[PDB]
C-alpha cells in the first residue's frame, strides 16, 4: 500500500530541475501537469518537492496538523528578518502563540479610523507627485510608495511616526529584506557563508528595536489612548504569564510591515493595470459605478460591506496572478493525497500560482475577470492559503487595497504605454515586471 | 625590494574582514601607527595594499593602467554601467568612453547651470519649507535638491516629460540596490542567485528603453534641424578613433554612471558642508560664509560662484577632507611597483584610502576639526578627495558647482540648528556620509 | 535539557577543523578528556556533538530515522549511488531499498562461496607469489584477493565475462575519486565545476550500460529456463516494493555499487591489518594458537569450517577492527533533540559516533594500542561499534568476516611473513581508513 | 586606428556565455565563427576572450613575444602542480630557461633505448592483462596505464624506480591531478577556497618531493665510486645551469619531472587510443590495412631508426588523430599589449585564444572535418594544423610523444585485433586534456591466432 507521485522526467544528474524550473517556474509546472497530472515530484538540487496540482486535493495540505506538515524548516531562509527564536524560528505552540498575538492586532474591530488615514496618505501623495493635468509615472513604484504611507499611517501611533517616518522606515525594511535569498530554501547552507548582506541586516534590524526600546522606555516614563500595533504586542501575554521581549515584538512588527508591504502593492498594482487595459472598459465602468455613489471622506463600513465588487477585482488579481507562487511544508509524516503518498522528509507544495491555472476552476485562466466565480471548485482558489495558515492579514489588507482604489479611481484615470505587463517571477514576493509598469495618468481638470 | 608588513592577527579563512568591518578607519588607524604608512591587510585570501604614507600618494595615482588597473576592481558595478562599458569595456574603450563624459563636462558646458540650479533650489524650499521654521532631515532634502538640480542640468526638456528627476533618482535606487562592493573581494557572490541582481538589470532596461524611446523621436523631429544640447545629445555625437559610434547601451551605461556618481557625493559634500555650518563650533566659519555671499544678488552667474566664491569652495572642499565620500580607491598590481622603501608585488591589490590619508596628523593637524582655513596643500599631495592623477574625478568642476551654488542659494534664506551631536559618519555604504537619523535639523527663516 | 560543552579554541570561520584535520584522535582524546565524553566541535560552522561516552552509544544507533537522520550527511556519496537510490531515496523507498541487498547478504547464501574464495586466493598467490621468498605490498595484494573474490561469489558468469574484477577495480577508483566526504560540511563543494563530479557521473555510467546491456540479454537467453546459479543481479532483478513495482535498472545499479564499495575497502583493511599484526613478532603467540585452529582444516574448506569452527580467526579480524576501526566517523543529522546521558542535543546539529575514539576507552578497552585477540569485547556492553548498530547496522559484516576469515585460513596455510620495518600506523586522510599504504611492504615465505 | 572583433550575443547577466559554452564547445564556437567570423569575442563571466578562428591569422597568435603575449596568469591554475615560481608561475628569463632545460632533456639524441624500453613495458602489460583469446577492456584505461608505465621506464633511471615505481607514481599524478580545475582560468577566486583537493596536493607533491630528494642525496654518496651511469631526466635537470652560473632547486626540479610527465602522460595516451578506436572502426579498413604493411615488415625488437623514419603511416595516423579531436582544446593567452589580427585589432587585458579545436573543423583547410582521413593534406593551408602549438610555446615533447604512441601502436597491432562493442566514442569536452569518453572506450581485444 502506498504509491509515490512521479518524479518529472529531463532531471539534470545533480542540479535536478533548479535551471528548468527557474527559467519558466508557470510553464514548466504547467506543462508537467499535463504529462503526470496535478500531484508530480521535482527534484531541486537533490531536494524532493512534491507539488499538489490536483485542486481537489488542496485540503490536503492545508488541513494536516504541525506535526505532520511543518513550515518551521522551509521558512527559516527568513530568520534574518523576523530574529532568531521567532515566529516560524520558535518551537510551534510558541510560533502559534506569537502569530496569535499579530492576527488580533489586525482584528476588524482594531480597524478604528484606518480608513480616513489611508484616504489622508493616499490624496497627500497623489497632491504630491501626480500635480500635473497628466503625467508618466511607474504605479508599481507609487503604490509601493502610497501602500507603506498608509500602512505605518494606521499600525503606528504618533509618537513613533516621528522619530522614525514611513520613508525612514522603508529604508530599514530594503536594508532588512536585502538578505533574504529564498534559494536559502534548497540551499540552506548559503546562509551561512561570509555575506555582507546579512551584515546590513543584523544592522538595520539592530537599528529598529533600538528605536522600538527607546519608545518603549520613553512611553514607560511619559506613562505617569490609540494603542498601536507596538503597544498592542507589549501587551500579549504567552499561556505561561511571561510576556514578549522586545527582540520578538520587535520580530513581529517586522514580519507585519514585510508581510502586508508587497502583497496590497502588487494586489493595487495589478488591479490598475487590468482596470486600465481598453479590455476591461466594462470592467471600469461598472466599478465607477460602485464608487461614485461614495462621499470624499469614506468609512469603515463604505469599505467592508459596500464595495464588493471593488473586492472582486482585488480577489480577481491575486487569482490570475497570486503574489506567493509556492506554498511549501516539511513532510514529517506521510501524507496520503490522491492516489499518492507523499513520504516523510519529502517537501510538499501547493503552489497558488499553479492551481488557479486549471481550467476546470478558472477557464481561460489567462483572462482577467472579476465575474467569474471563485468558489467554482471547493478549496480551489488559495491567494490566501487556508486551514492552519490562512492569512490573518487578509481583512486588512483588503482594506487597504480597496480604499487605495477608490481614493485613486475617484480623481484619476489611467492608460497603458504598451502592452499589459507580465508577471516577474524572479522576486520573493511575485509581482508584474517593474520595467514594463510606465503609464499615463489623467487628473479630474 | 621588500614586502610591506602584513599587519598580524589573521583568521585561518577570514582574513581581517571581521576587524576591519567593525571598524575599518579605526584598523588602519592602528595598522598605520603599529606597522606605518605602508601595510598589507589580508582580506579572504585577497592581499590589500594600503597606501597610509602620504608621501607616497603619488606612487599609485600615477603608474600608467599596465602597472595599475581599476578595471578588475571596478567590476562589481557591471550591473549600472551594463556589460561592456566604462570599467567594464576594453581598456582603450574605456579611456575613450570616460573622455567623453569628461568633454561632456568641462566648465565650457555650464552656460545656464547657475540659473537652473537656483531655480530648482528656490522650487524646492518654497514647497519643502515654508514655514517660519520647522523640523526636517537636511541629508534627505539635500538629496532631493541635488537630483532635481542635476536633471534640470544636464537633461534636455523632452527627457524630463518622460522622466523627471523624482523618477531618475527612482530607477538609481533599484540599480543601486545590487551594488555588492564586497564582490571585489568575494567574487563568486555575483555568482549566486540573489534578488538585487535581478532588480539592477531591470531597473537599468527601463532607463535604456525611455532613452532609446526619447531619441529617435528626436530624429523624426531632427529634421528641421533650425534651432540646447543636453548630455544625452552631446554622447550621441562622440566618435571613437574607429569612426563607429557609441551604442544606446553605451550611452544610457555612461549617463547613469555620471548620474550615480554626482548624485551622492554631490549630496553629502553639500550636507556635511551645511551640518559643520549650523554647529555653534563654527560660528566663525558661518560669519565669514555670509559676507562672501551676502555681496552677490538674487540671480548669481557662472563667474559668481566659480570666481568669486574662494571660502565657500574652501568649505565644501575642507568637508570632503574630513569625511572624503568614496573611503577606498583601489587598483590591480598587473606589475610590481616600488612603494616606500616596499615593493608591491603582482596580483596584490593597491590601495589609497582618502579616509586614512586625511587623517595623517602630520598633513592634517586636529584631523577631526572642520577648519576651512586649514592648509591643504600642508604636505603636498596629501588631500585626495579627488582621486589624483590617471583617474582624477573629472566631475569635480561639475559637482563643486552645485555644492558651493546650493549653499550660496539656501544660506541666502535660512539659518539651520543641530538636534544633538554632530552626526558620525556612516562607513556600511558604498559612498560614506552622515549618518541618516541623526541629519534631523530645524530650519529657519529671517526675512 | 543541558548542551554539551563546545571544545573550546574556535576560529572565526574554518572552526576546528584545521586542529581536527590535522589530527583527529588526538583531538578527540584530548577533548574526551577535558571535556568528558560527550562533546561538540565546529566544523566550518556546523555543530558536531560526538558521542564519546561509550556508555551512551545506544542513543545514537537506536532512535528512529525522524529523530536521526542518516539522508543528508550520506548525500555526498550521491553520485556513487545515484539519484534517489540509498541514501538519496525517500526513506520508506531507502528502507526497502537496503532490506534488498541486506536479504541478499544473509548467510543462507553462502553456497559455494567458501570454495570460489579459496580458488581466487590460490591463482593469485601461485601468481604473483611463486618465488621461495619476495618482498610485496601486502595491503595491495589483499586489495586485488577481495575484489577477486568478492566479484567470484556475487557476479555470475556472464557478468564477469564484460567486467571482470580487474575491470571493476577500475570502476570503482574512477567512482570513488569524486567522493568528497568534506561536502559534509562544506556542501557547495559539489556545486563547482569539479573534474572529480564528471568523472563519478561517467563511471557509473559504464557501469550501468553493462548492468543493462546483460540484463537485457539474460532476458532473450531466458527462453529457455535452464537452471541458473542466481548471482546478487538476478536476485536484486527479483525484488519488489510494498507497492507491487520493481527497482529499476538505475536503482538495481545503485545498490550493486553501494556492495561493492562498501564491502571492498573495509574487508580488504581488516584482512590486511590482521596480516600485519599476525606477523609482528609481539604476537607470535596468537600466530602459533591461529594455525592450531586451521592446522585441523583440509584443503578444500566447507561453509561449517570457517562459520563454525573458526572463532579464534574471527576475534582476530574483529580485534583488528577494534584496534584501527575503517569507518571513523558515523554521523546522523538531528531532527528532534535527543536526550544524551546527562546532557540534550539540539535539533540542526550533526550527531556523530566514533568507533575511532570508542575504540580506545580505556575502561571498555584496556591497553588499547595493542592488539589482543583475547580481549573482551563486551567488557562495556555497547563499547564496540565496529559494524555499526541499531538501525543502519552493517548488513554486509557477516559476509565480510566470511571473507577475511577464508582468506586469512588459506594465506596463512601456505605463507609465512615478517615485517620490513615498524609496524605500519593507520593513515587517517582517506575516506575508509587503513594501515598507511607505503608502509606495507612485506616479506613472505613459502611454507614446506 | 583598429576595430574591435564582434562580440558574440545572448550574454547571461553574470555568467555572460559560459553556460552555453560549457554545454557544447564545439558546436558554439562553429556557430558563432559561421555568424560572425574567424575572429569573435566570448564572455565567460564578465572576462572577454578573443578566439582566433580564422585559421589564416594563427600566427599572430603564436609569434608575439611573450611581452605582447603571456602565458602566466593564464597558466597559473597549473601552479598547485608545478608549484610556485615554476615553470610559468616563474619570470620568463627565469621560465624560458626551465623549459629549455626539460627541452634538451627529450631531444632525439636521448632515445637510443627507448624504443626498446617502451615495447617492453607495453608486452608486459599485454601478456599480463589480454592473456586470453579474446576480452573485453576499456582501450582507454589500459593505454592509460601502458603510457605511463613506458614514461617512467624512459625516463626514471632503475635506482629511481626501486624507490619508486610507474604505480606508486601514478598514485601521486593523481593526487596532484585532483586539484587542477580548468574553470579556475575564468573564476580564479576559485583556488582560494577551502578545497581538500589542495591539502591532498600539497601532500602529493610534498611526498614526491621528499622521495627524489632522498634519492639525490643518495646518488651523491654513492657518488664515490661513479659506477657506470646512464643518467635518466632526474640526473640532468641537476647538471643544467642558469645563465647566471646557479643552479635549479629541487623545488624546481620536482616541478619540471612532475610537469613533464603529466604533459607526456595524457596527450600520449588520447592519441593512442583514438588512434587504435579509428583503425579498429569497420570504415578504416583500408587504413588498418595500409598499416598492417608498414609494420609487418618490422622484427620483433623496433629499432629507434625503423620507428623513427621508417613508420611514416603510422604517424600519420597519430598526425591525423590529434587533428580531429586535439587534446588540447583551447590555447590561450593575456593581451598585455594591442595585437593586429586580421583587421581586428585584440586590446590589452583582453584574453586570447587560439582553438585547435575550432581550427581544425575548418573546411576550407580540412574538407570533410569530422572524418578521419590519415590520407589528407596537413599543410592545404599552411599553419591551419596547431595540435602541438607553435612559435614561443610549441611543443617541446612531441617528438618524444610520438615515439612512445607509434611504438605503443606498432607493438600493440603487431599482436592484437579490436572490434568496437558500440559507436566510435564522442569527445568528452569535460576534461583539462580532451579524450574519447571514457564509459564509451570499452573493446573486445582478440588474441592474434
Ligand atoms: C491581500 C494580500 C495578502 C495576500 C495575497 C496574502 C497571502 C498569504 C498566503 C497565501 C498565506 C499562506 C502562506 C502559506 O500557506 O505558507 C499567508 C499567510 C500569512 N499572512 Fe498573508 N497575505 C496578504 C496580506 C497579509 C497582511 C496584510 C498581513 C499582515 C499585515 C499578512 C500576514 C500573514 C501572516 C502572519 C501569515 C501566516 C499565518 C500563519 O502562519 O498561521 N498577510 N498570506
Ligand atoms: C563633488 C563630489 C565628488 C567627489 C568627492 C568625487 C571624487 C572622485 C574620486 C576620488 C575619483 C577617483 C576615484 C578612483 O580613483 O577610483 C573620481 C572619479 C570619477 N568621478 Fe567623481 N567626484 C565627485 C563628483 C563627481 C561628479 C559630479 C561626476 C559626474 C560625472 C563624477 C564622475 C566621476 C567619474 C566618471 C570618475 C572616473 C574617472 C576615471 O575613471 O578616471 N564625480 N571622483
Ligand atoms: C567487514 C568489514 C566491515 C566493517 C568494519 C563495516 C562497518 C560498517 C558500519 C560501522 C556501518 C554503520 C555505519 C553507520 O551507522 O553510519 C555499516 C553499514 C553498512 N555496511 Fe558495512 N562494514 C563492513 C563490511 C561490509 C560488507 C561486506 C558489506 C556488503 C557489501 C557492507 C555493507 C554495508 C551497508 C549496505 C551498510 C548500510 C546499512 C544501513 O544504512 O542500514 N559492509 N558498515
Ligand atoms: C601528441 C601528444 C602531444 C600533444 C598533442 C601536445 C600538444 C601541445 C601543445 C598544443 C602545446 C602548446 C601549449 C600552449 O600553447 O600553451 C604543448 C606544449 C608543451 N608540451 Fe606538449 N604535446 C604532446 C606531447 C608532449 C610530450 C611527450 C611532452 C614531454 C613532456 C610535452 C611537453 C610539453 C611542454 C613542456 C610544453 C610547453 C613548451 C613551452 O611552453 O615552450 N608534450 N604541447
Ligand atoms: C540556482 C541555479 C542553479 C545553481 C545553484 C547554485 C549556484 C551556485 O553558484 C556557485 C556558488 O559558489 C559557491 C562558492 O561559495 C564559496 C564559499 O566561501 C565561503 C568562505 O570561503 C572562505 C572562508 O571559508
Ligand atoms: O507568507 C509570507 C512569507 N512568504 C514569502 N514567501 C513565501 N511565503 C509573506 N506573505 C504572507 N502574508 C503576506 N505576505 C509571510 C508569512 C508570515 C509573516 F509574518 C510574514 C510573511 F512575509
Ligand atoms: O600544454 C600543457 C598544459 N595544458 C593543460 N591545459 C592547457 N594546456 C599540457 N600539454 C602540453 N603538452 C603536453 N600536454 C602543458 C604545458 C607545459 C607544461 F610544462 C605541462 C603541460 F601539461
Amino acid at each position: 500500500k502506498g504509491k509515490l507521485p512521479p518524479v518529472v522526467h529531463g532531471t539534470t544528474p545533480f542540479v535536478g530541475h533548479i535551471i528548468q524550473f527557474g527559467k519558466d517556474p508557470l510553464g514548466f509546472m504547467l506543462k508537467a501537469k499535463k504529462k503526470y497530472g496535478g500531484i508530480f515530484t521535482m527534484n531541486i538540487c537533490g531536494n524532493r518537492i512534491t507539488v499538489v496540482g490536483d485542486v481537489h486535493q488542496h485540503s490536503k495540505f492545508f488541513t494536516p496538523r504541525n506535526e505532520i506538515l511543518s513550515p518551521r524548516e522551509v521558512y527559516s531562509f527568513m530568520v534574518p528578518v523576523f530574529g532568531e527564536g521567532v515566529a516560524y524560528a520558535a518551537p510551534y505552540p510558541r510560533m502559534r502563540e506569537q502569530l496569535n498575538f499579530l492576527a488580533e492586532e489586525l482584528t476588524v474591530a482594531k480597524f478604528q479610523n484606518f480608513a480616513p488615514s489611508i484616504q489622508h496618505e493616499v490624496r497627500k501623495f497623489m497632491k504630491a507627485n501626480w500635480n500635473k493635468d497628466e503625467g508618466e509615472i511607474n504605479i508599481l513604484d507609487d503604490c509601493s510608495a502610497m501602500i507603506i504611507n498608509t500602512a505605518c499611517q494606521c499600525l503606528f501611533g504618533e509618537d513613533l511616526r516621528k522619530r522614525l517616518d514611513a520613508r525612514q522606515f522603508a529604508q530599514l525594511l530594503a536594508k532588512m529584506e536585502s538578505c533574504l535569498i529564498p534559494a536559502a530554501v534548497f540551499l540552506p547552507w548559503i546562509l551561512k557563508l561570509p555575506l555582507p548582506q546579512s551584515y546590513r541586516c543584523r544592522d538595520a534590524r539592530a537599528e529598529l528595536q533600538d528605536i522600538l526600546s527607546e519608545i518603549i522606555i520613553a512611553r514607560e516614563k511619559e506613562e505617569a489612548n490609540t494603542s498601536d500595533l507596538l503597544a498592542g504586542l507589549l501587551g500579549a501575554v504567552y499561556r505561561d504569564g511571561t510576556r514578549m521581549s522586545q527582540h520578538e515584538v520587535c520580530g513581529m512588527i517586522v514580519a507585519a510591515m514585510f508581510a502586508g508591504q508587497h502583497t496590497s502593492t502588487i494586489t493595487t498594482t495589478w488591479s490598475l493595470l487590468h482596470l486600465m487595459d481598453p479590455r476591461n472598459k466594462r470592467h471600469l465602468a461598472k466599478l465607477h459605478q460602485e464608487i461614485d455613489e461614495f462621499p470624499a471622506q469614506l468609512n469603515y463600513d463604505n469599505v467592508m460591506e459596500e464595495m464588493p465588487f471593488a473586492e472582486q477585482c482585488a480577489r480577481e488579481s491575486i487569482r490570475r496572478d497570486p503574489p506567493l507562487v509556492m506554498l511549501m511544508r516539511k513532510v514529517l509524516k506521510p501524507v496520503q493525497v490522491g492516489k499518492y503518498v507523499v513520504p516523510e522528509g519529502d517537501i510538499i507544495a501547493c503552489s497558488p500560482l499553479l492551481s488557479h491555472q486549471d481550467e476546470e476552476a478558472f477557464p481561460n485562466p489567462r483572462e482577467w475577470n472579476p465575474e467569474r466565480n471563485m468558489k467554482l471548485v471547493d478549496g480551489a482558489f488559495c491567494g490566501f492559503g487556508a486551514g492552519v495558515h490562512k492569512c490573518i492579514g487578509e481583512k486588512f489588507g483588503l482594506l487597504q487595497v480597496k480604499t487605495v482604489l477608490a481614493t485613486v479611481l475617484r480623481d484619476y484615470d489611467f492608460e497603458l504605454l504598451g502592452p499589459l505587463p507580465e508577471p516577474n517571477y524572479h522576486t520573493m514576493v511575485v509581482g508584474p515586471t517593474a520595467s514594463q509598469c510606465r503609464v499615463k495618468y489623467i487628473k479630474k481638470k
